[PDB]
């Protein structure tokens, strides 16, 4: 009576991580889970899960950009990237016999595999960034050769879309970038496990601001000496760092699960990554994004009034105090948090999927 | 709205692993989980969970009824300070502990929290053990001014009723909440050879984690001298043991350093093992006939339930292997216990109950 869920993800760490809670939910229900990916596959292993390398010793760097150095171009790209997974995905699917395929939006091997075995596919995006529906359709198109090679002429049984995006945030998305009929699922931050450091528990009545860029950068810390709060700057992983003199309130740390960190923080400064955004939203903590160029994530902050933009140069004490003191930001943040907590948790969503898969 | 579960485990890998599914279940339900332990703490990290090292400095080797109690109390003692520290700051609503880890009920009593006891199997239950260990840690309880009792004390069991029925009365555990045994042996990138070959049967051979060490492997030498004649693939998980200690082995014997057992057993038709609890339960869950090598109760379970047998390290050959593969009686009984286990509530269900308990 145990159902089987095959997780076919993009090779990127950031596409894998937000699938983990659901994978763990299914195990917790007594079902079985297996991943079929490449690249950042260790992450699966390191999440107490099992995975098959669909593309052993393949250089993904080259696939995303091969030459010397709109929609149609990126599709073409994702198709190339997905293409190298198709064979393995099918292999493991055929032997392991899943009842259900779970995929990430850009990972074309997923729906392919689903269609081949006449299984339902469950689409799990990393957030509201990759919520473009025509995306999967276009990628399917571009992988025509692969579909044909394996003699996949059918469509998947049923196709469910999940979203971990709360309604208020959803409401502030462009019309074609939103996703009605999608099953809501609570965003449970997963950033990896860890042995937590001693300094983590916060000091008495001492505020804390998390900073995470994910190389020289002294102009921010310069200004931040004036602000009455602890600053925890996180490095990002296998990252080495040379410390000159930093203000006494600035603490530099290698890598720490964000969720764990943000539980102790009163605000966050970051690059604007989806995982970080949602984790911060979940934490109910005002946000400042340091952008670059001229994306959605940033526009959400403004829209919801949970935060703001700040140019890398334009990053001083003024912004930091706004984060800490502007009651408006805090309130709005806690409001989205509450809203997120009202979304069904992965356990609940898992149970629904089981029922879906017969 | 989100509940907080503090997991205070024994330092031993084998005590940590069987707590993980429940820990993951709680996260799956949207709650929060944190471990407070020492020693084999990496395992918690490597399970996508977070942990605080309660005893950073400590050498556990040198730390290891009344006698064993005394021992566990000494071991647990070095965790008390950290456990309390992390508990006090993190503010759990619920303490989850393993039976031998006295820092657990201590912490629970200190904060006036309910404690939830999670054994590694039936060979770890031993009701009344905690009472002795509590006694022995009197000094610690007093030091931290813990005079109370825990709010409520739940016992979980992952042991199926049939197996339970075949246990001595005082080694039974009534009132314990059943929870399905979900094998957890660690994550992995699974090797290419794992999917089984065309109509080729497979037998798993294994000695556990802390048993194939110090020349444990050697005991498999006569077994391997005869398996060549048997119509089956043999997968041996050395897992620390010495390969040379067997030297030349037949072509139908495949060796690996480590593979998650559950993943393996899914592809196997039977198993040969040391008789370890985790291995036993994993095998049971797999619904696969079992052969144990004695080096206690468990070994009597196999016989009782008719899911397997004892083969003395010596008389261990093609004979036993074919019994495992062909004796319809073993297969059927194994699948029967598997079914029975699958009817036990899964950790998701148990986790939800615990939340409500910690209201
Ligand atoms: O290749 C391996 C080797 C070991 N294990 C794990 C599975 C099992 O859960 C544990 C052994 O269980 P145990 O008998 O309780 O461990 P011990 O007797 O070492 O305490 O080791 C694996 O999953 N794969």
């Amino acid at each position: 009576q145990s159902m089987r869920a095959l997780f076919i993800t993009s090779p990127g760490l950031s596409h894998i991580l937000p699938t983990v809670p659901l994978a763990q939910a299914l195990r917790a229900l007594g079902h079985e889970v297996r991943y079929a990916t490449g690249g950042d596959i260790r992450a699966v292993a390191e999440a107490g899960l099992c995975a098959v390398d669909v593309s052993p010793g393949v250089n993904y760097a080259k696939l995303f950009v091969p030459d010397d150095t709109g929609e149609g171009f990126f599709a073409e790209m994702f198709a190339r990237v997905s293409a190298v997974a198709v064979d393995g995905a099918l292999r493991t699917a055929r032997s392991w016999r899943p009842d259900l395929v779970v995929h990430t939006p850009t990972q074309g091997a997923g729906p392919l595999t689903a269609a081949a075995l006449q299984l339902p596919c469950v689409e799990l995006p990393l957030g509201p960034a990759d919520s473009e529906p025509g995306l999967g359709a276009l990628i399917r198109r571009a992988m025509s050769k692969d579909y044909e090679r394996h003699g996949v002429t059918g469509e998947p049984t049923g196709s469910v879309r999940l979203t971990t995006t709360p309604p208020s945030v959803e409401a502030l998305l462009p019309e074609d970038r939103r996703s009605p009929g999608a099953w809501p699922m609570r965003y449970v931050p997963y950033n990896g496990g860890a042995v937590l450091p001693d300094w983590l528990p916060p000091a008495a009545g001492r505020r804390r601001i998390a900073v995470t860029l994910g190389a020289k950068l002294a102009p921010l810390f310069s200004e931040v000496a004036d602000v009455d709060a602890e600053f925890v700057l996180t490095l990002g992983g296998g990252d080495l760092a040379l410390l000159g003199e930093l203000p006494a309130n600035v603490r530099v740390v290698e890598w720490i699960p964000l969720g764990a960190l943000l539980e102790t923080c009163d605000a966050i400064i970051h690059h604007g990554g989806s995982g970080t955004l949602l984790t911060a939203l979940a934490a109910g903590v005002p946000q400042c994004v340091i952008p670059h160029g001229s994306d959605t994530n940033r526009d959400v902050l403004t829209g919801l009034g949970i935060g703001f933009d700040a140019e890398a140069g334009s990053l001083g004490a003024e912004q930091c105090r706004r984060l800490l003191d502007d009651a408006g930001l805090r309130e709005a943040a806690l409001r989205v948090r509450q809203e997120m907590s009202e979304m069904p948790p992965p356990a609940e969503t898992a149970a629904k999927l089981v029922a879906l898969a017969g």
